[PDB]
C-alpha cells in the first residue's frame, strides 16, 4: 500500500462519452470512449433511422457505437 503522496488513479465520474453506445473507460490513467457491446436478449423490435430494425434498443445503440454514428428510433409500420 505504498504510494507517491499526492498522487491518485484517474476516473471516468466526471467524463462523458457523446457517441451513443459508448462509455468512459480509464487506459493508461486517462479518460477514453469506448462501445459497450454488451446487451441483455430481451426482444423489443426497433425501427431505426437508418431504415434497419434491432433485436433492441441496446443492440441499436451497439451498432451507432461500432459505425461512429447517431441511430434514432422510428415507429415501425407493415
Amino acid at each position: 500500500g505504498l504510494v507517491p503522496r499526492g498522487s491518485h488513479m484517474a476516473t471516468c465520474d466526471h467524463f462523458m462519452c457523446l457517441q451513443q453506445g459508448s462509455e468512459c473507460d480509464i487506459w493508461d490513467g486517462q479518460p477514453v470512449c469506448k462501445c459497450k457491446d454488451r446487451c441483455e436478449k430481451e426482444p423489443s423490435f426497433t425501427c431505426a433511422s437508418d431504415g434497419l430494425t434491432y433485436y433492441n434498443r441496446c443492440f441499436m445503440d451497439a451498432e451507432a457505437c461500432s459505425k461512429g454514428i447517431t441511430l434514432s428510433v422510428v415507429t415501425c409500420r407493415y
